[PDB]
């Protein structure tokens, strides 16, 4: 049933508190998300100064209700099963030769907007590394999140790594373990093991003077087979 509260364009509301080695500054982000089409767009604005990261290491800090799945995949949904109440979704970042983020956030319906709140918190980064020494480049990678469903805890468990371009021609990866836990007590579709194939544009509002960033995604997911019936029907 939480399915049915996508199957047009639903507006997006995102608010991050955060705080890296010590650098507390927080991110406001709106816009609107289509599942039908898989895509999203949004702009986020740091509220106070300069962000003391680079923009792309917060992409994925920053609603996978919004994947589109394909109808023979749509049973393997857990996101947008858990909706309205939502999910809790933790993670834990490890920049390679660098310092890790750790996140929690709750993505729910508050009205008819999705809502996705979190908190960060970054340490141990190297005041010279790519990250605090802001080396990234402005855009961003296609990539592979690979689900499964966690028993124990009525969810899911998300492992995927990121690329970073490095201004220099290097990349800086960055591994997220993930975990999503339902908040309400409804039940949820457990899926099998899949993955969300990703694609983000990185963009800029000439208008905008506060330090930004405009996210245009599409995600659709994948991996599991389509049965004979539906690959050779009229
Ligand atoms: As992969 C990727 C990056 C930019 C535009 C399209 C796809
Ligand atoms: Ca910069």
């Amino acid at each position: 049933k939480g399915e049915e509260l996508f199957t047009g364009v639903v507006p997006i509301l995102v608010e991050l508190d955060g705080d890296v080695n010590g650098h507390k500054f927080s991110v406001s982000g709106e816009g609107e998300g289509d599942a039908t089409y898989g895509k999203l767009t949004l702009k986020f604005i740091s509220t106070t100064g300069k962000l003391p990261v680079p923009w792309p290491t917060l992409v994925t800090t920053l609603v996978q209700c919004f994947s589109r799945y394909p109808d023979h995949m749509k049973q393997h949904d857990f996101f947008k099963s858990a909706m309205p109440e939502g999910y809790v979704q933790e993670r834990t970042i490890f920049f390679k030769d660098d310092g890790n983020y750790k996140t929690r956030a709750e993505v729910k319906f508050e009205g008819d907007t999705l809502v996705n709140r979190i908190e960060l918190k970054g340490i141990d980064f190297k005041e010279d590394g790519n990250i605090l020494g802001h080396k990234l480049e402005y855009n961003y990678n296609c990539h592979n999140v690979y689900i499964m469903a966690d028993k124990q805890k009525n969810g899911i468990k998300v492992n995927f790594k990121i690329r970073h371009n490095i201004e220099d021609g290097s990349v800086q990866l960055a591994d997220h373990y993930q975990q999503n836990t339902p908040i309400g007590d409804g039940p949820v579709l457990l899926p099998d093991n899949h993955y969300l194939c990703t694609q983000s544009a990185l963009s800029k509002d000439p208008n905008e003077k506060r330090d930004h960033m405009v996210l245009l995604e599409f995600v659709t997911a994948a991996g599991i087979t389509l049965g004979m019936d539906e690959l050779y029907k009229r």
